[PDB]
């Protein structure tokens, strides 16, 4: 059962705007993707504090980083809070909005795309990378979804049927065929010591073959 809903117009402009305004410097994507999944640890471990329960879903807070060469795919797996249906659907949308909005004016008080993190919707950087994204997801008490899009206006919603993760989030960029540089082992652990050194979770780089 999937459902495809449509992206509020100021959402769909920023994404527009990723994939269509021309900027070198891509690499930071990793490091919003990786400040997120933080973030999410962050959270989980804060709530694990008054309700250790929370960590029956697994107790290992982490960061997976996964480059898969046959299928195109840099995978940044974390064990953090995860989302609900509600948030994909819904609560991510109202935040998302305002943080565009602010986004585009300190664009226009000169401002560059690097700081896009600032604003919330750093998430999206990811376009300048990935021509889709899939991102699964799993939070306690509501089941694992997967939520995607190739842009264009919409995105879509289904219960996913993969391999159960427990608790956490995967972002699945399914990279664009000049972006192939950030599925080599060296170009990601350049990236994460020049912008991730001090993150507080270990980072695992999966290696490929
Ligand atoms: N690795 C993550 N784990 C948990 C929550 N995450 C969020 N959401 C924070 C949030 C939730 C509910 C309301 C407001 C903010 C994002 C960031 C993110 C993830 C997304 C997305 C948009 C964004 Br911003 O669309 C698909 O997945 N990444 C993560």
């Amino acid at each position: 059962e999937v459902e495809t809903f449509a992206f509020q117009a100021e959402i769909a402009q920023l994404m527009s705007l990723i994939i269509n305004t021309f900027y070198s410097n891509k690499e930071i994507f990793l490091r919003e993707l990786i400040s997120n999944s933080s973030d999410a640890l962050d959270k989980i471990r804060y709530e694990s504090l008054t309700d250790p329960s929370k960590l029956d879903s697994g107790k290992e807070l982490h960061i997976n980083l996964i480059p898969n060469k046959q299928d195109r795919t840099l995978t940044i797996v974390d064990t953090g809070i995860g989302m609900t249906k509600a948030d994909l659907i819904n609560n991510l949308g109202t935040i998302a909005k305002s943080g565009t909005k602010a986004f585009m004016e300190a664009l226009q008080a000169g401002a560059d795309i690097s700081m896009i993190g600032q604003f919330g919707v750093g998430f999206y950087s990811a376009y300048l990378v990935a021509e889709k994204v899939t991102v699964i997801t799993k939070h306690n008490d509501d089941e694992q979804y997967a939520w995607e899009s190739s842009a264009g206006g919409s995105f879509t919603v289904r219960t996913d049927t993969g391999e159960p993760m427990g608790r956490g989030t995967k972002v699945i960029l399914h990279l664009k065929e000049d972006q192939t540089e950030y599925l080599e082992e060296r170009r990601i652990k350049e990236i994460v010591k020049k912008h991730s050194q001090f993150i507080g979770y270990p980072i695992t780089l999966f290696v490929e073959k």
